[PDB]
């Protein structure tokens, strides 16, 4: 019945907020729609796989908040395999390489590729992390899709294809679906192109031993009976002295404040009294989540390593069901596996098939790319289509279509009376990730602490000390990378 | 408790569906979230205005379903005033004209303008009304915003400006927000550019005497206690023999079938068991409604008529709060009024101001455009911002951003077990309008009748006889309009003679 704060949503953001408030001495309740915690993270356990992450999984350098929270909960990380060569598969052919970027040999194509990545970071430097709508050219860039930007920037089809794959993989949406301003903000707030795409020294460096689902599970252990499972919130009433929160199974909760720790659009599932202010009312109908199926194919042995392949594949073309893979073998070297993402329109297209039909397509692709008949003999298969989830709406995160970020963006984390907004979408650093979920939950919890007169205003936003276990190398450029001309630049010099 | 069909939503679509089913002999219940029926139609009544439509209002030739329904209910129409001259206000200057289109004098600009409108209709002919995703170039056009299409087509700023205003007015959204394929479908399914923009012989020809809100009100009168007000639906359960429908105030309703007669995205407010199929689950997060404030300024007399202006203004420019007006005077000639729309980004921008501040801005604009000091002395003002409505989401209707219609469009009116889908967004003719609401509601009702084995399959979609009261002139083009070249076409003809 009665408490200090109701937290709506038991994913990482909601759990991190609840933990902070509980540690501060307040009475908290977490209302969770599902029969489990974790939300967009989900660790499946069975004898065949031991454990596998079917949602959010990877962590890396500069993600100091998730690393600190996980460590405090007794969790450890291990390194994703990147010892051997990566593969770039293009026009039906495999090209092995080392380092973060697939090499380019044609001098014109080289100039075009270099300029694209450089320009993305160049543009990003003009976009404030905490206010992308304040970029000098905000409106111009927001009224443009990424597809339009790519058409303007890329003078070769080779650069445009890779850039397109990059967009699809980053935000699980088509280039024509997303705002240019929003996408450039998204990459920038993760630390730039190199940081976001890299395994070693980047976002895909590490996973948690035992799965990321343990973060939410272990906080639930700490909170005990304060977490209420199968309690979808349907109604929030702010007309009286105390806030009233009603669930689908007819329970009523009373609190001084509420944290909404759900994806922005999922706010539509709640009936508000009084009605939301105009801007938020419309915003929450304008912000969809992407489309993805996460697939893991298991093998007797990590056979690709014997051919000096690490298991990373970058696979171009419409025919390929999966555009990107990583080695998903356990740190001990057993439960050999390849993880792949089926992205955007392909997720929608291939969802019509059966599980067995999808397994076959993936194995035939991997056999081709790795040049190995062993890829055709899987021992097990696990997959998850996030598009079908009523209480997620998709994965990995919310994207903004053209025009939306400049018009509605400032309302994302603006409080509505006694409701405060968490969730990874409201973060300013690694928004879209588990790291962003921790930032947003803890920040929202502190906003309430300030509202109660318990902490000063300057303590709402808190910096995080660097992890000693996962240190960050700085991102470097070469002299030639900085000063080599673009294709139109070279033509101008001619 | 128990009935044959639960209808969710008491707007025109839901009421038309309920009436059809009730007339067929079935037990129906309508569950309506608000304390009133009508939805996106709302007629306000007070002594100062007598009556005024604050939502949906205009009807015209080819909208035969709404006209027939209204006539059966005892309603009558009258003609919107278009006796005197229209005004095109551009670059701070007013240019009076006659006919549907503002004239263009510059020969290059003339070619550009002619080609734009022609091309819109040309492209539309390739788009099936009942399946726009089947257009031969569906993907190409869907992966493009209207802004991109305009940039490619319009060789003069003059044509691009007017085309932009046209998009804003049609669908209450910016050119960069909407898919080109969707917008071209939208215009085509209303009968084309001329039909959609015209007063005389078009969509804005007429209004209902006493207001359009009477359509829903009078059906409620016929249904009696079957309409339940202040019953927002929160939960639909389809796991058992009968469908269970739960409301916010904890009432339970049991039925054989459900019609969902709400805007597609408002389906998000309902929790489903079992969960919706994947495609619909994602679709309903991808389909927002537009942004608009409808404003009516009242005067002692229709003074614009004395200057030979009918009251129609097409107003270009960023500074102008209102881009389009019509005479809203009563047919008797009293309660003189100008109706104007504040569109898209301007609706969001000017909502921050007070009512008094907005009134002032409109009057100063009208004084400028009409060249009349009298515009500065209003006697009354009414307005409605539709962006603030929890149970509408916006107005006039749902738009589709780039990429959505080809990927999710086929799921719009696909039944989910025993739930069938009405609402103007699922119509194939005048979708977005009151006409489309009638078509969709009656079609959804007949889908259920077929499911019950009461009618054959070929009776689900029913054609409508033309109104005798509101006849439709055909849309004509001149010889020159059809065969005059575009700007790039003329340049090509110059490149060949000089070779
Ligand atoms: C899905 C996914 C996948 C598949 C993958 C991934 C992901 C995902 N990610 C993301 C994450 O996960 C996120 O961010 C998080 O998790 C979020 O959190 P939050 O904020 O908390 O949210 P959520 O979870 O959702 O929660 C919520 C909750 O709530 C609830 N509800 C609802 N509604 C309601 C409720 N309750 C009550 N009532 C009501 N009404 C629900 O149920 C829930 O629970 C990620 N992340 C990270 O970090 N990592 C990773 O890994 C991930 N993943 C991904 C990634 C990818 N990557 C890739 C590779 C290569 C590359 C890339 C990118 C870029 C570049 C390169
Ligand atoms: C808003 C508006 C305005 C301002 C204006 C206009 C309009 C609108 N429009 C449109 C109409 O109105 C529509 O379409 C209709 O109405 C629709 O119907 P429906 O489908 O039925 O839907 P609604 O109404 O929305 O209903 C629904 C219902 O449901 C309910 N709910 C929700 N949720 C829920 C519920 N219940 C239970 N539960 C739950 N959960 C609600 O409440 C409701 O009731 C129009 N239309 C026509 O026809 N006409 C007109 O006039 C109109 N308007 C407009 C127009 C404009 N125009 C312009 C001028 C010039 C030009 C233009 C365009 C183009 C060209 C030129």
């Amino acid at each position: 019945n009665k408490c200090d704060v109701v937290v709506v949503g038991g994913g990482i953001s909601g759990m991190a907020a609840a933990k902070l408030l509980h540690d501060s001495g307040l009475n908290v309740v977490v209302l969770e729609a599902r029969d489990r915690v974790g939300g967009r993270t989900y660790t499946l356990r069975n004898q065949k796989v031991k454990y596998v992450d079917l949602g959010g999984s990877y962590v890396g350098p500069t993600q100091n908040r998730i690393l600190r929270l996980a460590k405090e909960l007794g969790l450890e990380t291990y390194k994703v395999n990147e010892v051997e060569r990566l593969i770039h598969h293009v026009k039906g052919k495999s090209y092995p390489f080392r380092g973060p970027f697939p090499p380019v040999w044609n001098p014109i194509t080289y100039l075009d590729h270099n300029n694209f990545w450089r320009t993305m970071d160049d543009m990003g430097r003009e976009i404030p992390s905490d206010a992308p709508w304040k970029a000098p050219l905000a409106e111009e860039w927001d009224n443009m899709t990424m597809k339009e930007l790519l058409d303007k920037l890329c003078w070769t089809e080779s650069a445009k294809q890779l850039a397109t794959l990059f967009v699809n993989l980053c935000v699980t949406a088509e280039t024509h679906e997303v705002s240019a301003l929003w996408f450039l903000w998204y990459v920038k707030q993760c630390g730039g192109t190199t940081r976001i795409i890299s395994t070693t020294n980047g976002g895909q460096e590490r996973k948690f031993v035992g799965g990321s689902g343990q973060v939410s599970e272990r906080i639930m252990d700490l909170l005990g009976d304060r977490v209420k499972l199968e309690r979808p919130v349907i109604y929030i009433d702010q007309t009286r002295e105390n806030v009233l929160v009603e669930t689908l199974n007819h329970e009523m909760y009373e609190a001084k404040y509420v944290i909404s720790a759900i994806p922005p659009t999922l706010g539509m599932k709640i009936h508000f009294n009084p009605p939301l202010p105009m801007m938020r009312n419309q915003m929450i109908t304008r912000v969809p989540l992407g489309s993805v199926i996460k697939c893991i194919v298991y093998y007797k042995e990590p056979f690709w390593r014997k051919k000096d392949y690490c298991g990373t594949m970058i696979i171009d073309g419409e025919e390929a069901p999966v555009a990107y893979t990583l080695d998903d073998t356990k740190p001990e070297g057993n439960y050999a596996a390849i993880m792949g993402f089926i992205l955007a329109h392909k997720a929608r297209k291939l969802a019509r098939l059966t599980k067995e039909e999808r397994l076959k397509k993936l194995c035939e692709l991997y056999a081709k790319v790795l040049g190995s008949l062993e890829a055709l003999e899987p021992v097990h298969y696990e997959e998850k289509n996030w598009c079908e989830e009523q209480y997620s709406g998709g994965c990995y995160t919310t994207y903004f279509p053209p025009g939306i970020l400049t018009q509605y963006g400032r309302v994302l984390r603006q409080p509505v009376d006694r409701i405060y907004f968490a969730g990874t979408e409201t973060a300013t650093h690694w928004s879209g990730y588990m790291e962003g979920a921790v930032e947003a939950g803890e920040r929202a919890a502190r906003e309430i602490l300030h509202a109660m007169g318990k902490i000063p205003e300057d303590e709402i936003w808190q910096s995080e000390p660097e992890s000693v276990d996962v240190p960050a190398q700085p991102i470097t450029t070469t002299f030639l990378e900085r000063h080599l001309p673009s294709v139109p630049g070279l033509l101008r010099l001619i």
